[PDB]
C-alpha cells in the first residue's frame, strides 16, 4: 500500500522507532499523528544510538520529510533540545521536519499541572512520564489552549498566554498549594524560538492529500500503544490520546479511507511503564530475564519496564481496534535459552467464566487471570538472523502459534536493535 501504518499493539515499546526507521526506506513521508514526548524510542544503526521523542522515526533519512501532525502535542523545548542533538550529528533537522500549526503547545505550567495532580493521585498516580501531555490534551480539548499557529500573531499570543497562565496558577497556587509559573519566563523561552517553529509549518492535511493523489509512500508512525489508548485503554492507566489507527486520520487531517495497511509491531514478551493491569505480568526470575536480556528500561524516564509473557487475548483486541494488515515480531532473540515460553490464550474471570475477550476499564481486569499455553524454548541463538532458515523449529512454531491464535501474519521478524538485524518477508509498502 501507498499509507502504511505502524503502530504498538501493546503497551509501547514495542519496537516502532527501529521499524519505522527500517521501513522509511522508500517512503516520502513519515507522519507523527499523537503524542509528544512522553514517547522514546532507541534506533541503531551500524552499532550508533540515536533516542528519539518528539521528532518522526524517519529523521535520519534525507530522503523522507519527517511529519508531527496536528495530532501531536507539541514541546517547544523538547522540540529545540532535539533538533540540536541531531544537528550536532550531522542531520540537518530543520530541513526535513515539517510541522502542523494545529499541534497544541506544551508548556511548563502543563509539567506543573502534570506533577501536582499526580501527586494529589496519592497512591493511585497514573505514573505519568512527568511531560505534561495530560495537562495539554486537556487545554486542547477545552478549547482555551495554544497552538503552534498562535505564534502567527505574537501580540496577541502573549495576551492569551497571559490569561490563561493565570488561569492555571490560581490551580497551582490556591488549589493544590504548588509553586506557580512565571509568565514573563515562559513567554521569553517560547519567543526565543517562535520564528524556528514557525519555520517549520504546513498545511499537513492538504499535503498528505496531494501526495496521496500523487500515489507517494506515506509511513505514519504511533507512539505509546493500544493498551494505553485514552478510549479503549485500561482507563485511567492509559495516556490523554488515541494510540490506535483511528487517532491516524483525526491527527493528521488525512482521510479513513486511505490507509490501506496498518502493521502492528508486537513485541515477543509483554512490557508495561507505569501503574495498571498486566494479567501475564511476571516477577519471579523469568520476568528479571526478559528485563536483563531485552534491556527494558524506559527511553523517556529510564524507568524499569514490568516485564510478562506475551498476551494473545490482548493481542486480539488490538487486532480488531486497529484492523490489523500484518505484524512485525520483535525481539525474538531476547527469548533465545528459555527452556520453555508461554503465551495467553484466554482469562479466567473473577466469576468463573473463561473468556477471550478483554475487560475495558482498569477496574475490571481486578481478579483477571491468566491461562497459558506451554510451548518448548530454544537454545540456538536467534540474534541478528536476517533468515528464517537460522530460526530453530521452536521459534518458528511460536510464530507459528501467534499468527494461529491472531488470525494476523508475521510479515516481518526482528531479531537485534540494529536496522539490519530484520527479516522482511512482506514489506508493507508493496503488499
Ligand atoms: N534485542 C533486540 N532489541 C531490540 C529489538 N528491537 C528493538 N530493540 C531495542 O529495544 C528498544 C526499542 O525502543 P523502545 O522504547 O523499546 O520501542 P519504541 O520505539 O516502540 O518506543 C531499544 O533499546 P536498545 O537496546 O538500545 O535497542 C532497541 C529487537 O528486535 N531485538
Ligand atoms: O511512550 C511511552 N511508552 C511507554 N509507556 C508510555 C509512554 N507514554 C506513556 N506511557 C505510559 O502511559 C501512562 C500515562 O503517561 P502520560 O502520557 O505521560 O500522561 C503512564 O503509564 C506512562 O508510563
Ligand atoms: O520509551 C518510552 N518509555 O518506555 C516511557 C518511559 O520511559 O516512561
Ligand atoms: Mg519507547
Amino acid at each position: 500500500g501507498n499509507n502504511v501504518v505502524v503502530l504498538g499493539t501493546q503497551w509501547g515499546d514495542e519496537g516502532k522507532g527501529k521499524i519505522v526507521d527500517l521501513l522509511t526506506e522508500r517512503a516520502k513521508y513519515v507522519v507523527r499523528y499523537q503524542g509528544g514526548h512522553n514517547a522514546g524510542h532507541t534506533l541503531v544503526i551500524n552499532g550508533e544510538k540515536t533516542v528519539l521523542h518528539l521528532i518522526p522515526s524517519g529523521i535520519l533519512r534525507e530522503n523522507v520529510t519527517s511529519i508531527i501532525g496536528n495530532g501531536v502535542v507539541l514541546s517547544p523545548a523538547a522540540l529545540m533540545k532535539e533538533m540540536k542533538e541531531l544537528e550536532d550529528r550531522g542531520i540537518p533537522v530543520r530541513e526535513r521536519l515539517l510541522l502542523s500549526e494545529a499541534c497544541p503547545l506544551i508548556l511548563d505550567y502543563h509539567v506543573a499541572l502534570d506533577n501536582a495532580r499526580e501527586k494529589a493521585r496519592g497512591a493511585k498516580a497514573i505514573g505519568t512520564t512527568g511531560r505534561g501531555i495530560g495537562p495539554a490534551y486537556e487545554d486542547k480539548v477545552a478549547r482555551r489552549g495554544l497552538r503552534v499557529g498562535d505564534l502567527f500573531d505574537k501580540e496577541t499570543f502573549a495576551e492569551k498566554l497571559k490569561e490563561v497562565m493565570e488561569y492555571h496558577n490560581f490551580q497551582l497556587v490556591n488549589y493544590y498549594k504548588a509553586e506557580a509559573v512565571d509568565y514573563q519566563k515562559v513567554l521569553d523561552d517560547t519567543m526565543a524560538v517562535a520564528d524556528i517553529l514557525t519555520s517549520m509549518v504546513v498545511d499537513v492535511s492538504d499535503l498528505l492529500d496531494q501526495a496521496r493523489q500523487r500515489g507517494d509512500f506515506v509511513m505514519f508512525e504511533g507512539a505509546q500503544g493500544t493498551l494505553l489508548d485514552i478510549d479503549h485503554g485500561t482507563y485511567p492507566y492509559v495516556t490523554s490520546s488515541n494510540t490506535t489507527a483511528g487517532g491516524v486520520a483525526t491527527g493528521s487531517g488525512l482521510g479513513p479511507r486511505y490507509v490501506d495497511y496498518v502493521l502492528g509491531i508486537l513485541k515477543a514478551y509483554s512490557t508495561r511503564v507505569g501503574a495498571g493491569p498486566f494479567p501475564t505480568e511476571l516477577f519471579d526470575e523469568t520476568g528479571e530475564f526478559l528485563c536483563k536480556q531485552g534491556n527494558e528500561f524506559g527511553a523517556t524516564t529510564g524507568r524499569r519496564r514490568r516485564t510478562g509473557w506475551l498476551d494473545t487475548v490482548a493481542v486480539r483486541r488490538a487486532v480488531q481496534l486497529n484492523s490489523l494488515s500484518g505484524f512485525c515480531l520483535t525481539k525474538l532473540d531476547v527469548l533465545d535459552g528459555l527452556k520453555e515460553v508461554k503465551l495467553c490464550v484466554a482469562y479466567r474471570m473473577p466469576d468463573g467464566r473463561e473468556v477471550t475477550t478483554t475487560p475495558l476499564a482498569a477496574d475490571d481486569w481486578k481478579g483477571v487471570e491468566p491461562i497459558y499455553e506451554t510451548m518448548p524454548g530454544w537454545s540456538e541463538s536467534t540474534f541478528g538472523v536476517k533468515d528464517r532458515s537460522g530460526l530453530p523449529q521452536a521459534a518458528l512454531n511460536y510464530i507459528k502459534r501467534i499468527e494461529e491464535l491472531t488470525g494476523v501474519p508475521i510479515d516481518i521478524i526482528s531479531t537485534g536493535p540494529d536496522r539490519t538485524e530484520t527479516m522482511i518477508l512482506r514489506d508493507p509498502f508493496d503488499a
